[PDB]
């Protein structure tokens, strides 16, 4: 059911999406170990993901959440990185494929910092890096992230160094030590996120 619509670099949508990618890069405490050393990306392609069934299941869940939260879905646009992006855009997010550990357990993770989601493209801690060079800082190989519409509803606040807690619809991971880090978010039900944009990019070696 999925079609991918290529956006042109002068489309206003391409530009606002690229600006959110670029402007949310930060430095990471691993000094670039997991995601590579970079201050900006080379954006190669932004595609709009169109799937009617996945959209209808997103908006249906969104209305349920909203009606339980004084008419407030608390919808955000957030990045998601994982090795399974190409499965996700065809079949939707699935909590059954969620990995057992991590800071917030077996959920589907999103991030406000595109650089945080970039650390997961090749797996946890960056896995072995790119398939071709095994370089977690590869400046050559094309990477992909999703920029996703996510329904958070009443989110449980976790001050920070499976299912949502009872009475909540997601978890907000709130950075409590690092001054520059933005929030991460976790949902436990695949239907509460729609992957709107597939972004293809390279990290760039700083001059
Ligand atoms: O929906 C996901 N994957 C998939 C959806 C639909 C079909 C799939 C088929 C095969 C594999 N994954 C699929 C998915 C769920 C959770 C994660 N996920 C996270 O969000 C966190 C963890 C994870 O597995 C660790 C990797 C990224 C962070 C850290 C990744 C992908
Ligand atoms: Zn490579």
């Amino acid at each position: 059911g999925t079609i991918l619509i290529d956006l042109s670099p002068d489309d206003k949508e391409f530009q606002s999406v690229e600006e959110e990618m670029q402007s949310t890069v930060r430095e990471h405490r691993d000094g670039g170990h997991a995601g590579g050393i970079f201050n900006r990306y080379n954006i190669l392609k932004i595609q709009k993901v169109c799937n009617k069934k996945l959209w209808e299941r997103y908006t249906h869940r969104r209305k349920e959440v909203s009606e339980e939260n004084h008419n407030h879905a608390n919808e955000r646009m957030l990045f998601h990185g994982s090795p399974f992006v190409n499965a996700i855009i065809h079949k939707g997010f699935d909590e059954r494929h969620a990995y057992i550990g991590g800071m917030f357990g077996a959920g589907i993770y999103f991030a406000e910092n595109s650089s945080k989601s970039n650390q997961y493209v090749y797996g946890i801690g960056g896995g072995t890096g790119c398939p071709v060079h095994k370089d977690r800082s590869c400046y050559i190989c094309h990477r992909q992230l999703l920029f996703c519409r996510v329904t958070l509803g009443k989110s449980f606040l976790q001050f920070s160094a499976a299912h949502s807690p009872p009475g909540h619809h997601s978890v907000t991971g709130r950075p409590s030590v690092n001054g520059l880090a933005l929030a991460e978010y976790v949902i436990y039900r695949g239907e509460q996120a729609y992957p709107e944009y597939l972004i293809t990019y390279q990290i760039m070696r700083p001059e």
